[PDB]
């Protein structure tokens, strides 16, 4: 062994020690919204259903209770998606909101404590409405 | 350290930056024009249901208004999609056009400044027209 | 940069590059048929109407040309629909049919030069008849 | 903004300029207060094409250029 070739060694570690690293976290954050609204979005299907039948609000619920000719019960647990947690709850007059809110100990930080919604009115009108940024938003939704 | 690993490194470095990557544009040029027309053509419904009913037209207008026994308000937003606007305007002797203007600061490069619409004829044909290109068209419209 | 990382890097490529892929064929070849029924079937009821109000056969063509007291046609083109090509020809007689034809040039390749038909009796029945596979004609007729 | 300084890399400094139209450049220049006396005033690029095509050129050495770029 020489002195030529340790130091020959020595800068080429110290080149390789300078590649960069751009940003890596707006990926995630909007990986995350756009599977939020993927999931909680086909809800609207059986709620227009349960609507349109002839049982009221109210009971339509979430979870796994099987179903019969009176009550109504989508195949999805509250907890289904380890990012956050689904809440429904429609009123006796038809309107309601569908929402989910996102956990603390799963989602990323900036989508950390933040709600998306997406609300029926009395007349029969669907809207959508979240709290995450502008740029985390997805398409089809306002802030 | 010696300088077999550096060296082995370094060209499994080189070796791995040599993959090649294809296009991905049309994919999103179609998936947009897939998406403008399933959101704009189910008006065509109201619009038969509101001209056969007994209301002329002029009266039929886009937004949320609620309705009455005159005026017929579908429950759409103009710029509800964020990635076009909306335009109806049925003439009071039944012809009409409901077209859909893509936007520069959503849509893509492409489909930009592009506009798809539908179009009645005076005795109550419905027919379909867009600018883009051949290859980005859906499949149930010309050119 | 050291060995480990990068042959840690190069074992999950590697492991990432095993996903299986499942067939994706028969769903299109399935949808094709799915819409080419639900497009031409419509045309039964303004055969029935023509045939029942007074008007002989023959007359009764495509496109759009307008109407008038004696001649009848409905407003869709030979051509409306991409994916194939639509013919009637009703005999003086009552008897006729209305065949769908898939065209080479749009259609998927199992369901190319294919031809679906729906034929009046002389006495007034209406059946129906395909030239697809059996897993891929719709749940309305034979083969 | 992708998070890297122009002069992030003490070997060259990076520049980027896409056009309107989509079509534009990524080239890296190399600098002579650091790099060396081969590698000097030499630079690569990776250009889009207006269609969206992804090519890659240099001005280095064919034993020098990397194994995905031509020269």
């Amino acid at each position: 062994f020489t002195l030529i070739e340790l130091m020959i060694v020595v800068a080429i570690i110290g080149i390789l020690a300078a590649i960069a690293i751009p940003q890596y976290q707006n990926y995630v954050a909007r990986s995350e919204g756009a599977s939020a609204l993927a999931t909680i979005n086909p809800l609207k299907t059986t709620v227009e259903e349960s609507l349109s039948r002839g049982i009221a609000g109210s009971k339509i619920k979430i979870g796994t209770t099987a179903s019969t000719a009176t009550e109504t019960y989508v195949g999805v647990e509250p907890d289904a998606n380890k990012l956050g947690v689904i809440a429904v709850a429609i009123e006796d007059s038809g309107a309601g909101d569908i929402t989910f809110t996102f956990q603390t100990g799963t989602s990323s930080p900036k989508n950390a404590t933040k709600v998306i919604t997406l609300n029926r009115t009395a007349d029969g009108v669907w809207a959508c409405k979240s709290t995450q940024d502008p740029m985390f938003t997805p398409k089809g939704c306002d802030n």
